[PDB]
């Protein structure tokens, strides 16, 4: 078992362009809140327009072609990669605690999950930097033509603060892996591990410019960066109120290729022929992992009626006996929610849910006084259109509903915007094939949840080459 | 030796939907036209927000579950993919012909160039719906990880009017060998060609509402498709300012997946070591061939100062012996503008270069009353500078410019700011090296010009599977 | 319905090179017979080694480097394919009655999956031709390489007689498309049904030499190829005897690039929780198809303990029940077997197992004169020791084994010393999973009975050009 | 500059299987020489069948099914494989020494080629583990298939002495990234840098029985394997005429999978327009690098007339300068050759193609008493009857051809039997275009001197599950 960092010290704040550290342009600076305990832990450097600007032209210096950066080697970008997923290791102690401590995640889970991820993705794509290969095609005629990948560019690209910095990484490594410069905006609420990764950037020697991070609010340093002229690509996630702004102020932008990746309702079928004491366990993982707030994970939970009231009877045990507290108590499951704004939202939800004929079966209001902590809520006959039903719930509010047939519980989950993830938990592979083929979901799990080569198509773009040859052979 | 058809009638002039022809919910048509006659030829029901729904309502029952062309077989659906090419090659002169008449493309030339892509684009397509594969990912953990790539849906498509035929199989057989849907609209000026593939698309026997084609103009039909909600994709070709328009509908409806074909410059570089015969021959043909409305073509040409008045006087040639004259008449080589805002933009623009320091050598004005008929024009002794070499002229227009160095036409020709083509003429091996990878471009031509795979991942979106299995054994 | 063709002209007889019809060098010819009449039904050119020459060398200027099949666009090969596909789709009804009286598979099923497979075949590799694809890969240094996927040139394909036709597509698809040439031998059992298709070969019209089907023996024109200087790859198919000494042939000769498909055992495991209906007769159709003799299935059935005794029932209820006779009757489900070597070898093995403690369930002698024809067999009770289970079966031979738990049913499967195929029946996700996984299968089907051929009749070119300045 | 490591002790002289150090089991010892001095280094426990049969037990029992090795991530494999590298890394000089000594590189170049080869090797292939994908495909009908490679099993590499840690690590790397194990015997002339590489494969942590490396000679300890019956794939490297004694011990033996990498004829085409300054010293580098001891030793250099005498005029200079010394002094390009046997085999050769013909401009002979030290030598008028010009040389022999024009040249070329690679040297660039596609080559090069080494390493497992009703 390893120990959070004693008495840590925020030593990164400033905002990092050119791996140098560097005060805003305004000298305002913002503050970093510990949802644990509400209060304060250290103040940074606030990005605006100004400081953007700044951080683009860096960019796209180190993106010229006489540039270092380009210049290298295919491999030597993935040793560099590589480099970093050894210094996170060196101090995956400290990321794990300051994740901890800025996050309020239970800072074992930010260990063993969070960090772990981290590594094994720059590890990864260390590995793909120099396997990324164009095709050669036959071409009627007396012609040979080829295709080359190459990176786009400059790219913004803004986090959310679900995961602070598992989010960095799935960001930057695929789009340094294809060798582009980057400008990222970690969320307001979590910037400091961001600032920290910035240290390590300078340490394992990416050329400079290469890496720029900063740290600020979505209206500023965000919108800044959604609408820059010399910004070649733009990856965003978080709120599709958020997201419709940035295709459209890229759209009357510079037309900037845009990715957005925005929250999406996770229905969660289990058959009656599972194990019930694993889908009671895996469903609410599924549903209470880092306090709800996984933009990857969901809370609609479909139970088959055979199994409906044995698998509440169970799930309410789970939750009575889930433990919640300081993060850094390694008996604590689930720690605080991320701020005051996310934590009346929550309840304003359950209250409403509450309002509306779903029995409250436990949780359902706050916890202490001082933080953001909310008991863990077991929802029961939850129709679908119950407000709760409807909305996505990002905390700790597990709704469990009731269907009796396969094609009725598939026509009900698949209903829904853009955005589903499924899970489905069966023994019948008949139930499981029909089930995951009929769900209209990007990623459907059968028998689990979880929190890659296709990242990395969408961080170059295709380069092709035609020349005339002389006389055409097999 | 293919001659036209003659007393040709316009059979198809109403509306494509579910397989029926139809006609406007207004009862309105609007009018389309012969450029080289100046006559009008028939009148097309006009489709507008209401026609446009139909339509979306038409392809999104057909892309449903259960549906016809969802159970297919993918290799069924590429034989209807090469019963189509069956068909267009059967009535391959009738084609030729419509599109001779209503585009103003001489009819040989529609016959052996247009017409030739049009028939290879299916049975190419044809080929793929078989070959569409996912893959499988070895995981970290007992998981067995699968991808399937599975059609995006109702794929809302504008082509313009350069190529009608051309520009209507290669967006629509892409996406239908993936499984799509598809509302395309065809440019006002140009629809008789695409509306008589309809006749042939129900002859093949498409599920009806599996294509839908629906003739009208870009602020009724074009945005009504842009905003429409039931539309999973939008893909447009065509002028960069509609474009930008078309990301901003698209991200305050719906942020549907959005696609521009925008044009561009297309430098040609022209080194001295070339074969001068063929170069003066290859920079005519790319420049002239379908009278310069060519979003795949270009107006630059750069040319080194050895060779420059051995060059535009071979061009100067070329240009005066260019056979101008009605497109069905088997010695024309270039045929008319495609209307009149055209041809007036293009004559704007001539005048536009002798009052600002062009050379021009040769043409320069129209060449009678009837049609669109414009004189092949050769300028001379241009800059960068002047306002005919910043904004590219569709139209019969060759301009040259002068080079000195190479590093010299490297820099001038990435001047754009967005994204093109190029071409280089070159007998150096190093030279061809240097400048192509030196290029901003999305393709390089070394030693020709011309008006695959990578349309096929644009058509299809990916789904995962992680099972969850018992133990991992490699 | 559809009809076998009544007045069945075996037009094509001769030998075929450069798209011409040629008699043997040596005058000599062999016949071919019917295995549902024991008549004979023809007289053949017999190939040899000069027969293979001369084929090798039309193949091989076929393939030289100015050549039309050579200089062909990959597209086109594709439209070649493509067309020879409607050929066979026109003669269909001729070319499953040629290959039912030739063979003694039930016509219908020769028109409705041999000829169905085929047809396909022509189509899907027809679609493969033009997109080939090689590779732009990144270096260190100032450098460029890049790929290109080549054919590899004259391909000895030697076929077997299970599937005539369809073996002979499957063979021949990939090899051209990829551009290759071919000098393909058919089992002199059944020559009949490969030389029409060289007529249609020129009708479609590939380019002379590009390829050249040879009629004859194993030993005699097999070996002709399988040794040949001109030849650069040899594919054969066949039993595991015949293969080692074409492998070794190889190397003392050309170092030829040698694929080897060799017959294994095909295990079914019905777990208890699957459909008795479904696998009862699913079992019966992978046991019982195409005469028993089945490159694609295996006689091997491991039923689960609890299941076994009303699975053997419904199965000597199937096999009873399963029609024998004329291949061209629209009843028969079996016809003959192919040979009378290939005859008795059945019998000789059936006697065999009744001889070891097998109890015979149904069947177990032959039918009548004239013919091929073996009862539907069935055995239970077989154990793993007996050599009825440890040797392949290649007739209509149905034994059926016990199993009580599910690492027991694995690890009797796998014990097979090369190649194998099986075929799970569970509803269980999880015994589906572990045992698809633990098989040393090549094959696995669940609840049943392409490019990865593609890659076998291409070699790769790899180019490296210097660049002056390298960047991204 | 790096220092050669100072009085290098050779630490690991005995046998590698299962991770553990152990004697031959006959006891019997061979002799490792300097080819520098000709005195002998140190003595090494000498495998034979014996010892072949511990080491593949030891390798089929790290590949049975529930092993570490077989449990593993595959991202893990690929961790391993990176530790490997770092090792070589750490212990670069004392690998590029052993290299020196045993093998007679010039110290700097191994150094600088030879181990950062070895190192990037590692690398790259750590990167592939896990990165190595199956297919999914559609499938006409109710079904899904799809594909997931995966490893062979036990493989025994036979590696020659050309370059001998290069050649260990091009072997092994892409072997275990697919999740295989080995059993991997260096050239008898040059163990010493392998069995090195036991110690740092043991200490980055490969579990037991996935690498073991027998010493000994290609009659006892390499044929023991070829034949093994527990082998699933033999890889050998070296020449032709072991290598077909190999596909023929493996057609009698298990009729395992084989893999040959023999040599071949590597022309070089200069043109007249291209640079002669680069061309001289790039076909001058071409023949004398690691002393003419390539895999395919570029000795046919065609040079178009024009600048035919002035090539090799240029070209005498640079061979007359060409330091041909002891390995260890950082001055030295060329080294001596492996042994005797190779030495003469040169000299006889260069008394060959004088007695024929050939204008020998310099070199001839051997250098020094002691060693196997040989001129630096050229050759001009050489014409394609000349037997030097149609046998390859294995050593500091440069054999210059005159040519007229391109196709004759290109005809010329690939006049070889199998194995070809090709260089032009041009910036016409279509004369690049047309020599690159017109050479029977498998490497081209133009204007100088890895995934298609993967898929070699794993077989494809395919799964067809049915399904209740296919939608797309």
């Amino acid at each position: 078992l390893p120990s959070p960092t004693p008495n840590l010290e925020i030593k990164y704040t400033k905002i990092f362009i050119n791996n140098e550290w560097q005060n805003s342009e305004s000298g305002r600076v913002f503050p970093v809140y510990n949802p644990a305990t509400g209060e304060q832990v250290c103040e940074v450097q606030e990005a605006d327009k100004a400081d953007i600007d700044k951080a683009v032209q860096a960019a796209r210096l180190a993106f010229s072609l006489g540039s270092v950066w380009r210049r290298m080697d295919a491999s030597e970008r993935g040793r560099l990669l590589d480099k970093l997923a050894d210094l996170v290791e060196r101090d995956r102690a400290v990321l794990a605690t300051m994740e901890s401590l800025n996050g309020g995640k239970p800072f074992l889970q930010a260990f063993y999950v969070d960090l772990q991820g981290v590594i094994k993705t720059f590890r990864y794509y260390a590995g793909w930097a120099d396997k990324i290969h164009g095709m050669t095609i036959p071409v009627d005629g007396d012609y040979f033509t080829f295709t080359r990948h190459e990176p786009i560019g400059v790219c913004g690209q803004i986090i959310p603060w679900n995961f602070p910095l598992l989010m960095f990484a799935w960001k930057i490594a695929p789009a340094l892996c294809c060798g582009n410069t980057v400008v990222i905006k970690p969320a307001e609420q979590t910037p400091l591990s961001a600032l920290y990764m910035g240290a390590l950037i300078k340490e394992a020697g990416f050329p400079p410019g290469v890496i720029n991070i900063l740290p600020g609010y979505g209206p500023t340093a965000g919108a800044a960066i959604a609408s820059h002229i010399g910004i070649d690509k733009i990856a965003f996630t978080g709120s599709t109120e958020v997201g419709k702004l940035i295709q459209e102020a890229a759209g009357r932008s510079n037309l900037k290729r845009v990715t957005l990746e925005l929250g999406g309702k996770s229905p969660n079928i289990i058959f009656a022929d599972a194990d019930l004491d694993y889908a009671v366990e895996q469903a609410h993982q599924g549903v209470f992992f880092n306090q709800g707030q996984c933009c990857t994970a969901g809370s609609r939970i479909f139970v088959e009626e055979s199994i409906y009231e044995e698998f509440v009877r169970r799930s309410v045990e789970r939750a009575k006996r889930r433990v919640v507290g300081s993060p850094f108590d390694p008996t604590t499951e689930q720690g605080p929610q991320i701020d005051k704004k996310q934590y009346n939202k929550i309840l304003e939800l359950i209250q409403s849910g509450v309002a509306e004929g779903a029995k409250l079966e436990c949780g359902g209001k706050g916890l202490g006084r001082k933080g953001f902590f909310i008991e863990p809520t077991v929802f029961s006959n939850v129709t679908d259109d119950m407000r709760i039903a409807k909305e996505e719930i990002f905390g700790p509010v597990q709704e469990i509903l009731r269907f009796k047939t396969m094609d009725e519980v598939i026509e009900r989950a698949n209903n829904s915007d853009f955005g589903l993830v499924a899970a489905v938990f069966t023994n019948d592979i008949n139930k499981a094939l029909t089930v995951s083929s009929a769900m209209q979901a990007g990623t459907v799990w059968i028998n689990c949840y979880n929190a890659g080569e296709f990242g990395l198509r969408e961080y170059s773009e295709v380069k092709t080459v035609t020349v005339k040859i002389p006389q055409k052979n097999s």
